[PDB]
This record gives C-alpha cells, structure tokens and sequence, in this order.
C-alpha cells in the first residue's frame, strides 16, 4: 500500500569522531540510491553535522530525522555505561535534544566521554522517541542478567517518562548476544505491551568499507590493527543495508520493520536555513527601518564632504550617491536586514574605540554604499563599479555577509564587548574540526598497520607542502607516488587505506573559529561541545553551517596587517605632539599619491600586503600600475589561468598602447561596453564586468544579472539555455545583432571562469595600499610596526633588516639603555631595534629591563644591570643573549669579554 518497508533510524557519519566512516551527504546519496525516503543520522552526542544533513536531504529528496547516540549512567545499573537513541519527533524534542547534548558536554567528562544521566530525561522529554540500545542498554543489560526485578524497574522509567515513545531496538548484525538479547526483548515487549523496532547500527556506507572503518578507530583509540587487546566493537554487518536485505534479516519481526516506516513519519523536524535569526539592535524609539535610513543618508553626508568638498561640485555629482543610498535602503528593509547592517557597524565602531584590529576582508560588502556610509567599508563604490547585489541580491534568498574577521588574540575583549551589546548566554565561540588531509592520514593509517615511523615518512614526504593538498593531486604531481604504489604492496595497501579515510573528521579543534551572536541564549541555536572539565564551550555548527542557520558570527583570522598599521599609525601620531599636529586618519588617504605609485611602479613592495611574491614583484615591474584601478586588478592577474591565457599580456599590452583596446574582442565588440570595461583595458577581468555586460547589451536589472553569472558557475545543460534566451532577445530589444550578442555572450562565458570578485579585491587592495602609502609617507615607523609583528620568526626580521637598509632607512643594532620590547624610531628617524627579536629572551625578562632602566637610566656596563633585577625574571640564559646580540657594545668591551666577565660580577647584585 504505502510501499516502502524500511527506513535506517541509527546511522553514524564522521562526525561521531570515536567511529563512523561516511560523511553527511554520502550517507543521504546512498540511501536514496537505495530508494529510501528518509534517514536517521543518530551521531555520537553531537548534532555537528545537521545543518549539512539538511541541505543534503533537501537536495537528493531525503527526509532527515534528527537524532544523536548516547551513553547513559542510571544508580539501578551503577557505574556501568549503557546506550541509547534519541530521536527528535518535533521542533520541542529538537530543541530537548539540544538541550540533553549540551547538558552532557558541560558536565564534564574522563576518558570514557560525555554521559547524560538518564534521569535528564524527566524534565528533558517532550517530542523525543527512544530506541532502546539494543543488547547494550538498560533494558538490554538488565535482560541479559536475566535479573526479573532488574528489568521491570528499568522499562517502568520509559512507561512512566515515554509512553508511546520507547521502542525496544533489535539489531542482527552478528554480534555476541545480539540474538540471546532479542529472543528476551520480544518476549518482554508482549508482556509489557511494548513496541520493537529495527536498526542496523550503521557506521560505514559498504560491507567491503569494514576494514577501513576499524582502522579508523584504531587511530582514534591509539592501537595498532594487530594488537589482540585492540577493542573489536563493530562487525563488517554494520553497514547501510538495503529496504530487502533488512526485510530478509527481519522476516520473523515484522512489527520490526514497519515500525521504523512509522516512526519516520511521526519525525518532522524544520531546522530553517538561508535566513536570519538577527539579535537586537539598540535603535530608541525608532523603528530599525528608520534608524538604519538615518544613520545612513548622515553616513553619506559625511563621506560626500570628504569626497567632494567643494559645496558646488558636491550638487552636480550628488544625485547618482542619494539614489545608490536610497536603492539600497529599500533593498534592505524590504528583506529585513536594517539590524545586520546596524550590528556590524557597531561592531566596526567598536574595534576603533578600543585596539581590535579588524582584517581587510569585506566579503562582497564594498559594494554597498550604505556599507560605505556607515563607515564598514572605505571604498566609494560608484567610483570603482561595485555593485550592491552582487553582496545582497533581492530576486534571490540571501543572508548578507561582510564576513568581518579580528585577531583571535583579542577574542575575549570582543566576546565581553558583545555580551555587554546582546547578552552573556546569547553570545558562544564557534567549534571547528581536525581532519585527516594527505600527510596526516598516510601517517596514522601507516602506525595503525604497524610500520615503523621511517618506512610511513618515505611515503609522506612525497606528499607536496602546497595548501590544497590530496592524495589524487599528489599522486599527479609526484611520480614517484605511482611508482612505489606499484612496487610495493605494503605502500599500496596502506595509500588504498589512506584514499578511504581522506577527509575524514577526527576531533574538535584545538581552538575556536570566531564568534557567535544570538537573539537568546545560545543553546537555542546550538547544542554546545565542551572540553573534560566541560570548558570551552563552542556551537557543534562551525563557522559555515552556523551562519547558515542563521547566527550572525565574527571569524577569527590571524593576518597581522592590520595590528601592523594600528602600531605604524600610533608611531606616527606621536609625531603630533611633537610638532601639535592632528592625528593620521589613514581612511581619509588619497588613492593617486604619487610617491606611492612611484614606490609601486618600482616593485619596492616588501612588507606591503599581498605583494611581496617575487611573482607579483615580477608582474608589477611590466605591467607598472598608476592608479588603484590597477592594484584592484593585480590579485586577479597573478593567477596560473591568465598568465597561462595570455590575457595578462594582453592587459600589459592594452594598456601600454602596444595593443588596440577593443571591448572586449576586435571582432565581438559593442561601444557600449567601452564604460564597463574602460577601467581594464577592455578585459573581463571581474565577475561585476560580466553582470554589467548583461544589464547594458542585454537588459538585466542587477539581480538577475548576478542571477546569470551564478549560472554561469554551475554550467548545467537546462540551465544556461534560458538565459541564453533572456540574453538574446535583450540584445534584440537594444537594438544589438544577434549573432553578435551571442558570440559576445560566448567570451563573457568563457571570462567568467576565471572572473575575480571585483568587491573582494578592492577591500584588500586598499589594504595594499594604505601598507604602501605608509612605506612611502612613513618608512620609518612603518617598517618599525612591521618588524614588531615578524619579531618571533628571526628569519624573517633580518629580511626586514635588509630591507630597510635598501630603503636608506637606519635600522640600529640592539642597544639595551635604548631598546623597547616593540621596535620603535627615535628622535632623529632612525629605527631603534626592539629587543623581542633577540632569539631567546621574551616580553617577560625584557619588561623587566625595562622597568629597571626607566627608573633611572641607567645603565652604565653589565654588572650595572644586573646589579638589580632579578634572576627570578632577568636569569643567565636571557643575559648571555643580550650579550651575543651587542645589547652592550656601547658600554664596555665586545660580546667576547662580555662573556667572560659574566660572571663574576654575576653575584655583585647581592
């Protein structure tokens, strides 16, 4: 009748970490290879998957059913471990289920791993359904005793918590007393009226996936493949057996079956993604609508006088800036997006109040002159063609993202910042995961096969250092890979094992990944992971599938540039009361200061962001940009597709007069692409190029041409040949030849593959230049500022050295009556060397030195130093450093007798 017969209700992806094998959209492919309706994902105390679930489900017509595995601790069977499944029926047994999950990882665990008391189950139970863990559970357990008494208390808590909602789990998967266990639960389950169901306990997609999967726990638990006392938890049965072989393995049950069919169907969970649950806003009496349109067209009134400070000019350019304002804002309300914008100002204010350095990224929100006007970005994009909805498109459902980042170093003072702003409980870091990539998994499959650390190395060193890195494109890259895979059978047994467990998620990374901000309190959101001592609490969802959910986060990043231009700003501005001049806004620069392009022109690009490559060096000498248009487009031109094109010859040469400008093709051309690609040379260099080549020839609104672009990403049969159409006939009614608008639509294509996010390189080429007009404007406490940052790679600090020296900078060698622990630049313009880039010495004996030679400088010879302080901070092995570095070269003698004189004079300090 209904037709389908089974449907898996405990499955475990990688995402259990102690097992599981398959990752999340695997796992949803594979039943509905098997023609299955639904599919319980019942991970290990863990919802970490559940976002990509959903998206997976949606997608391939599965529906997901939410549930996670546990481990539960009753006072009826004492210390001893028992299992179950919980199944959230409903959005109350979600959100219980989040609840019981957070609960365990706070209590804290030992080396057995989170536990939830069963009793949490009490109050902790609306909208739940219980599998009752098989052999392994109370029930199971206390049946296996064959303790009457026992077992009777033990199902008397599910008929009194879980009536209706309590199933006995009966699982054949050849494991021992799996069938005594079964026999015993059917028997009770008539005696008590109660209902069985079966699983397969699944932890691995195929039979033949066995042997990889229990390697897999072998490198989680620590043992080698060949130790007998190795725990053998999992039979090769655990896999996702198809509708007819459950059928078969149950034909005696069918109650069994047919209820995992019913209990599917009773599970309606809506986890919501693509929109947000944004938090408040501080907006008084105002509406946020309101608020945002005010703070805005103020914004805009700002950025317009620093712009165009002639009041006459100012009327005559106004009209364009007040109607991008004014787009934009309806945009906005209209989805209801006035408190993201808000949030993110706050947050950008904030960070410049107080020291957090916010990195360069921007996501596509440069294109925003609301953006602009709230001071998030400092680009006028009307000024450099970035369009609005490439970063926020109205025809699409979308979740605006400037995807801010700060230095995780100073997490803790934003974390306080932004419960001070929207609630303590509302406000959670964000977890992320280890995984095993190329050189880590041939390592641990390797120990787990038993090899000794040199033979596994002979094959991981083959692995290249490159960022990306896979086994396939090792394999490629590196002939030798092919080669001792073919010629040993050791090597190809443990690479065949390796290929099975690439990617595959190992543990809760060691630190976080940014920070979350919900409307209430967190765990309305998330469940929480926390560690042994239940600390370091952090949303199962990372950073992607966090925000998907719909939390507004802030990554961490750990790029130093802005750190950098904050210290080189500081330097400079003390310059003020030296001579009583107003501070340095370095957002308020010129973006055509000559001295800085000249500086560019000339390649001198060390210590400026993104462009100290001998590449890049190499490509700034020919192509000799002159403008900021240019910087835009450096990051777009370095890349292994227009170089190996000879579209950077051709952009060179355009640009250059030694090649026509045709826009874009001699032949396939329309003047009226000359204002779109004018600022390229006639190049489709960027993605918001090919959008405005479909709004001019062919009639897009904005949306839809972004729209057309996305589809372009994809290149689907169907698809393009829509749009194809739509492109055609725009063209038409532009009064545009056909077979032009067409050939013309082929280039855009073709472009498009390589074509750069024109926003998100703007956001960061400023960043470029503000390092470089500082270098040019400021060398002195620029590098100064840059060599403070680099301090702790030594390596890296005297090529900083160098580099000054061919600025016709004075950097000075360490001076200990001089020195600070940041380097800094004296009186005269010269760089005093800070003493934290002496290899071995530290903030800590160094703030001691310090606060020792202020009190009265001092000092006059060695002994004098440590004629007060300390040993208990400034000890022998941080003195002799200072020595070798010729800290004292210009009190006594030379490095060598300062050694031996230690010494000596040494214990003269008391």
């Amino acid at each position: 009748m209904s037709e389908p017969r089974f449907v898996h209700l405990r499955v475990h992806s990688d995402y259990s970490m102690i097992d599981g094998l398959a990752k999340t959209a695997p796992l949803v492919k594979k039943a509905a290879a098997l023609g299955m309706p639904a599919l319980a994902i019942t991970d290990f105390t863990n919802l970490c998957g559940l976002v990509k679930f959903y998206g997976a489900g949606h997608g391939a017509g599965i529906k997901p059913i939410v549930g996670a595995d546990f481990n539960v601790q009753c006072d009826l069977l004492g210390d001893e471990l028992t299992h179950l499944t919980v199944l959230a029926a409903n959005n109350t047994g979600y959100q219980n289920l989040t609840l019981l999950i957070s609960k365990a990882y706070q209590r804290g665990y030992g080396a057995a791993g989170p536990i939830i008391d069963r009793d949490w189950l009490i109050e902790l139970n609306e909208g739940l359904i219980l599998l009752s863990g098989g052999r392994m559970g109370d029930v199971g357990r206390s049946l296996l005793r064959g303790n009457s008494a026992l077992v009777d208390e033990c199902v008397a808590f599910y008929e009194e918590h879980f009536p209706d909602r309590y199933f006995l789990e009966l699982i054949r998967t050849g494991r021992p007393d799996e069938e005594s266990y079964l026999h015993a639960a059917v028997e009770l389950a008539e005696a008590r009226g109660l209902p069985v169901v079966a699983t397969n306990d699944v932890r691995f997609i195929d039979s033949s996936d066995f042997d990889a999967h229990e390697i897999r726990v072998a490198i989680h638990d620590g043992f080698t493949l060949d130790d007998p006392k190795r725990p053998r938890n999992y039979s090769p049965q655990q896999y996702m057996r198809s509708e007819e072989e459950m059928c078969e393995l149950f034909a005696d049950i069918p109650e069994a079956l047919a209820n995992t069919v019913e209990i599917a169907k009773r599970c309606n969970v809506t986890v919501r993604l693509g929109e947000y649950f944004l938090p408040q806003f501080p907006t008084g009496d105002m509406s946020t609508e309101d608020y945002l349109v005010k703070r805005a067209k103020e914004g805009l009134e700002e950025r317009l006088a620093f712009l165009f400070p002639d009041e006459e000019e100012r009327l005559k350019r106004r009209p364009e800036y007040d109607e991008r304002l004014e787009t934009e804002l309806q945009v906005i309300n209209q989805m209801g997006f006035p408190g993201y914008f808000l949030i993110v100002m706050e947050f950008i204010q904030w960070s410049k109040d107080n020291g957090v350095p916010v990195g360069p990224g921007r996501g596509s929100g440069a294109g925003s002159l609301v953006a602009y006007a709230l001071k998030i970005t400092d680009l006028d994009p009307l000024e450099f063609d970035l369009l609005f909805e490439r970063f926020l498109n109205p025809e699409r459902v979308s979740m605006p993202d400037f995807d801010v980042d700060f230095c995780m170093e100073k997490r803790d003072q934003v974390i306080e910042h932004v419960a001070d702003m929207y609630g303590r409980d509302a406000v959670s870091q964000i977890i992320t995961f280890g995984t095993m990539a190329a050189k880590a998994v041939i390592r641990d499959v390797g120990r787990v096969l038993g090899h000794p650390y040199g033979f596994v190395d002979r094959i991981s060193k083959l692995i290249p250092p490159d960022p990306g890195m896979t086994l396939a494109k090792a394999f490629e890259a590196e002939p030798q890979l092919p080669e001792i895979y073919e010629a040993d059978e050791e090597v190809k047994a443990l690479i065949d094992m390796a290929r099975k467990l690439e990617g595959v998620t190992r543990n809760a990374g060691k630190h976080a990944g940014g920070v979350v901000i919900a409307p209430t309190k967190i765990t309305d959101f998330a469940p929480l992971y926390c560690d042994e001592e239940g600390k370091h609490p952090v949303t199962q969802f990372d950073k992607s599938d966090v925000e998907y959910a719909g939390l507004v986060k802030f990554d961490f990043l750990g790029l130093r540039t802005l750190t950098i231009i904050n210290w080189a700003l500081e330097m400079i501005n003390k310059r003020r009361a030296k001579n009583g001049e107003p501070p340095l806004d370095i957002a308020a620069i010129p973006l055509d200061d000559k001295k800085s392009f000249d500086m560019l022109q000339r390649s001198e690009t060390t210590a400026v962001f993104q462009l100290e490559s001998r590449g890049m060096k190499d490509l700034i000498k020919r192509l000799q940009p002159d403008c900021f248009e240019d910087m835009i487009a450096l990051v777009a031109l370095f890349r292994p597709g227009p170089l190996q094109s000879g579209m950077v010859d051709n952009f060179i040469d355009r640009k250059h007069g030694r090649e026509e400008i045709s826009y874009p093709d001699v032949q396939w051309q329309h003047e009226s692409l000359k204002p779109v690609l004018e600022p390229t040379y006639g190049i489709i260099l960027y993605q918001e190029q090919v959008m405005q080549i479909a709004q001019v020839l062919s009639g897009y609104t904005l949306g839809g041409a972004d729209m057309l672009r996305r589809a372009m990403g994809k290149k689907k049969p169907e698809e393009m040949a829509k749009q194809r159409s739509v492109f055609a006939e725009g063209a038409e009614k532009n009064g545009i030849n056909a077979e032009l608008a067409m050939k013309i639509f082929d280039l855009v294509e073709k472009f498009a593959g390589y074509g750069f996010n024109k926003s998100h390189s703007a956001a960061y080429a400023l960043v470029s230049y503000q390092t470089l007009w500082l270098k040019a404007h400021y060398p002195a406490e620029f590098m100064a500022a840059v060599m403070t940052a680099d301090m702790d790679n030594t390596e890296k600090v005297v090529g900083l050295v160098d580099e000054c020296w061919r600025m016709g900078l004075k950097i000075l060698p360490p001076d200990i009556n001089s020195g600070l622990y940041h380097f800094h630049v004296n009186d005269d313009g010269e760089i005093v060397y800070g003493i934290g880039a002496i290899k071995g010495v530290g903030e800590g004996p160094i703030e001691a030195i310090i606060e020792a030679r202020n009190k009265g400088g001092y000092f006059r010879e060695l002994f004098d130093l440590c004629a007060r302080t300390d040993t208990k901070k400034l000890n022998r092995r941080v003195l002799e450093k200072l020595i070798m570095s010729g800290a004292f070269d210009r009190l006594g003698p030379h490095r060598a007798a300062l050694m031996n004189s230690l010494g000596d004079a040494l214990k003269a300090a008391d």
